């Protein structure tokens, strides 16, 4: 089960992460499709203006995670 801190390889096709594995930071109560938020380190600026806007964490849903730790 997708642990807390524990290491998931992410398998979404269309992700910016795809492919990599990142720190599980959280998760919700199943409101959205995607409550597990990982992380990865990695920023994706591509369109910032004003307010610092930055990710640092993409959404999957559980199945969609593979905790190989």
């Amino acid at each position: 089960a997708i642990e807390r801190g524990s290491k998931v390889k992410i398998l979404r096709k269309e992700s910016y992460w795809y492919g990599d594995v990142g720190t599980v930071a959280s998760i919700d109560k199943s409101g959205i499709i995607y409550p597990v938020i990982v992380r990865f380190n990695k920023v994706n600026y591509n369109g910032f203006s004003g307010s610092a806007g930055g990710l640092n964490t993409n959404n999957f849903a559980e199945h969609e995670l593979e905790v190989v730790g």
